């Protein structure tokens, strides 16, 4: 007997989605580098139909023919060596799916060269956290469009499904445009995830709250326009106590790790020319925490100030709301137009609105805010930002006052708020027809006779500043 | 024969050999292109400069071990030009790339030259066309011991500081000079930035003239500012175009930069440092690109006009205020990555030294150099330059301007990207505990990427 799909790759996010596969009727071959992983998925899931294997050569033979093998490997060196493994037992015609969080030009590298072997490629992201891979993850697929249609029948049936009934999985574009968008998905968590680190800071540290406080005042979020499930996580984490008694939120330590996509979609926005400050500010934060012991050294010599009056409780509460959403609404735009270069750069044609779609469920950044993304790219294809569309634009006209009321407040008080700085800073020069690039362009020119161009005739200039 | 030679005779490269001609030295030329070498012999008559238009006698007419200074633009040019000279060259000669390269090219290239056993210098060299000719900031990496044979020529040709000292010493192995090179480039486009924004506040709040904005950046530029872009701005502010109107006002508002200007931040990236200064000065020449976004939004957008300044002489101070914290800090993340760079690639710099060779012909060339280079003798190993006493005392006086003007121009609507990252750098570097907590939290619920605690030791994962 044969198994129909066989996963490689047994730590948790290839564990959980190779149960996702079987908990929808399928057989499923299972194969992992260090053996002992194996048998102990097996000794946990008695009672599903998952067969382990304990060379490549017998997964490999396990497998009706065309072949379907699900890569859930460490990203680089080690989904190079998964592949390698796996060729000289692959027939022409088997089907190789990266799910891996690959950088998108070894994807583009491995589907040409794959390709041009005969096998059918597809370099695919997978969000949704351990739990999302085992009940269903937002599921982002590049290639050629015949090897698409060879796995979208299985990548639905485990796919996250929205509850306008839409599964949280379509054909993303050619070569790595799916593990492009799977790393801007992951710069936008990033975003999230630093923008309610902010709320969290202004929310301490002006109004002093407890942590059963904050926990109901992110529970209060969750159920209007902010709703999302880092919100719904947060509200949870906040009343989380340990055996002991001590809130686990108080005692962990504040240094913030990473597995490089966030490096990544800000390396890749400076590659595009894309302003993409919040996201990077992000990444930033997420490294000044890992320099930890840097930190209570200068805790103990730089001199700041006391947080000052936050005036009416439930007002300031408002108000760090609202700055919260539009940071939000910021970092998307930001986001959703960097797409739209790399689409151009790539030659990807992108739709923008089913990407934002299938992130409304599955993913970790889902949101019902997601639909208002839809919906703008919807009636607009090609927008060129999302600050543009009615419901964003008139966001912004609303709550623009509370987000620079809680930077200035944040400032005077020495509360660090780099990403909702950077969302004004975003917004005001955006919006700005005329900045201060003229002078750079003036010193330039003065120092290095780069030349310039002029606002009332055509062609560069070259001046003698003296 | 010629104690060295220069080849690439487009205007950095004329330059330099000019340079080099003028301080007693003849000098042999050659370029790619015939015509150019032959433009350069007649512009400058009785000047020693012996041309030849092939590369096997150029590489003849060099004094052993020969120092060939290659001026080609960086690119793909630099090693067709180092393939071409190879067949010529005798063991030990030495190879001197001075252009604007990226440093990992120069590492790939100093490794394969040494297996060939040829000396392989990239260096940076800074100040424009006419830093070149008359005396540039000059930031080698390679083999010590070609450094210091072609030495007497590179300090003759250097700028020179206030104490006398030429601006050019030994970086590091490899790669090391232009790294130094990219990070000064950075550290220029940091500095523009924040002078920048320090226009957009004097102009927007308190509707300075240009003769005033002239008169407030000279004024500056007297104390502890001193250097050469804000002298150099209000040169600028002062310019009348040829009809009695400043030309600075119809100059367009697109910062170009040319495909480099993101080298320091994407370093950054790589080394895991917080430069979000120079990052943000990056990104706002990204969007003055988008000029035809911006005026697009400009027409739907809306937002807050400029609010009350207040006495005018003292908005002014905070102004000036803020925008020297703004480059200490600047300065403290870029110095910060220098020592995370020399970690990586193993460099053991010397960051007073390097920051000796920034005080004169470099573009940031300033007095404020010297305050950094006090601090790395005093300390040469200090982790960020926000500790050293002079910097500390300059942080705990300036503040508060800084934070006044970053709140002023937050309610007013003027962009203030680099003023706004110098205060939340200021204000997490001094935390002893950030929001990280909750985002490592986070990141174990979703993924179960485990934590670490303040109270014991070891790796935890919470079942939420
Ligand atoms: O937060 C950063 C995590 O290190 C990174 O691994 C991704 O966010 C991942 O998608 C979590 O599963």
């Amino acid at each position: 007997s044969k198994q129909q799909i066989g996963v490689v790759g047994m730590a948790v996010m290839g564990r959980n989605l190779a149960l996702n596969i079987e908990s929808r009727g399928y057989t499923v071959s299972i194969f992992n580098r260090s053996r002992e992983k194996t048998e102990e998925v097996i000794a946990e899931n008695p009672g599903k139909k998952l067969v382990p294997y304990y060379t490549v050569k017998e997964f490999v033979e396990s497998l009706e023919t065309p072949r379907r093998i699900l890569l859930m490997v460490k990203a680089g060196a080690g989904t190079d060596a998964a592949i390698d493994s796996l060729k000289p037992y692959l027939d022409k015609g088997d089907i190789i799916i990266d799910g891996g969080n690959t950088f998108f030009q070894d994807t583009i590298r491995r589907n040409r060269e794959l390709s041009a072997e005969g096998f059918n490629f597809i370099g695919t992201g997978v969000s949704g956290g351990e739990e999302g891979a085992l009940k269903g993850p937002s599921i982002m697929p590049g290639g050629q469009k015949e090897a698409y249609e060879l796995v979208a029948p299985i990548l639905t049936k485990i796919a996250a499904v929205a509850e306008d009934g839409e599964p949280c999985v379509t054909y993303i574009g050619a070569d790595g445009a799916g593990h492009y968008v799977k790393m801007v998905h992951n710069g936008i968590e990033y975003g999230d995830m630093q923008l309610i680190a902010e709320a969290y800071s202004l929310l301490k540290g002006g109004l002093n709250l407890t942590n059963e406080e904050l926990a109901q005042t992110f529970t209060e979020w969750n159920n209007g326009e902010l709703s999302s499930y880092l919100i719904d996580i947060t509200k949870d984490i906040f009343t989380k106590k340990d055996e002991d008694g001590n809130y686990l939120v108080d005692v962990i330590l504040d240094e913030a790790a990473n597995k490089g996509t966030g490096k990544w979609t800000s390396q890749s926005a400076l590659d595009l020319g894309e302003p993409l400050s919040l996201i990077t500010e992000s990444v930033f934060a997420r490294y000044i925490s890992s320099l930890k012991d840097q930190r209570v050294a200068a805790s103990k010599v730089l001199s700041g100030p006391q947080a000052q009056p936050a005036g009416d409780k439930a007002e300031f509460i408002e108000k760090v709301r609202r700055a919260l959403y539009l940071g939000k609404i910021v970092s998307y735009a930001q986001g959703f137009s960097q797409l739209r270069a790399a689409s151009e750069e790539y030659n990807w044609d992108l739709n923008y609105g089913e990407i934002a779609k299938i992130f409304r469920a599955g993913c970790i950044i889902r949101a019902q805010f997601l639909q208002k993304i839809t919906d703008a790219c919807a009636e607009n294809p090609q927008i060129a930002n999302l600050l543009l569309a009615p419901y964003f634009k008139q966001i912004a006209d609303d709550y623009q006052q509370a987000l620079r009321d809680v930077v200035a407040y944040a400032v005077q008080n020495g509360i660090p708020v780099p990403t909702f700085s950077a969302a004004v800073a975003y917004y005001d020069s955006y919006r700005a027809a005329v900045l201060p690039a003229n002078l750079i362009q003036a010193q330039r020119d003065y120092f290095g006779a780069h030349t310039y161009k002029r606002i009332d005739k055509e062609g560069v200039f070259h001046t003698e500043w003296l």
